[PDB]
């Protein structure tokens, strides 16, 4: 409908695949080559769905900050016939807060799903089903469950993926250049 939402749907139509574990259907963004992210609670296995294509997990990563602290952000790298575009220049550098966000949705129950969830706060803690969790990003919006693993864009940013909620506001797991420097 305006800049934010084109900026999502460039992403979302080269850079996403629908990611199945034993846990549910997720969004999955694509990053570069063979690598892609996903909610460290999708529990991902030696073996996942991709666009509902057997896929072997050639490596997967659940990160945790310097302080030993989860970040809820699995890095997996797919045994795939095929690379993604190369999005790491539309990384942050750094942790921050961000105007005017779009998060964006494609699966099997949500197809081309597209939610502007204005203010973007560097949240920093959250205790997210119990696990003491950092880097997290908020908005005011009432997420919901089959949104975890969308993706947080601004004009020409992929901040973050979502990762849960309380039934009034929403959180994002941050995607730093960091993560994917090879």
């Amino acid at each position: 409908m305006g800049p934010g939402f084109d900026f999502a749907q460039a992403i979302m139509k080269k850079n996403t695949v629908i990611a199945r574990t034993e846990k549910g259907e997720f969004t999955m963004l694509g990053v570069y080559d063979r690598v892609a992210v996903i909610p460290t609670h999708a529990s991902v296995g030696e073996i996942i769905y991709i666009n509902d294509v057997e896929t072997r997990v050639l490596d997967a990563c659940a990160l945790r900050d310097l302080t030993d602290t989860n970040l809820e952000i699995t890095i997996v790298k797919l045994d795939r016939n095929q690379k993604f575009r190369d999005i790491r220049h539309f990384l942050p550098r750094c942790e921050d807060d961000y105007n005017d966000a779009v998060l964006s949705v494609h699966t099997s129950k949500f197809p081309n799903m597209y939610i502007p969830v204005g203010q973007v706060t560097n949240y920093g803690f959250l205790n997210l089903g119990g696990t003491p969790t950092h880097r997290i990003l908020m908005y005011n919006f009432p997420t919901r469950a089959g949104q975890c693993g969308g993706v947080v864009t601004t004009t020409g940013k992929v901040i973050g993926i979502h990762v849960g909620g309380n039934g009034a506001q929403g959180f994002a797991a941050m995607l730093l250049h960091s993560y994917f420097t090879d």
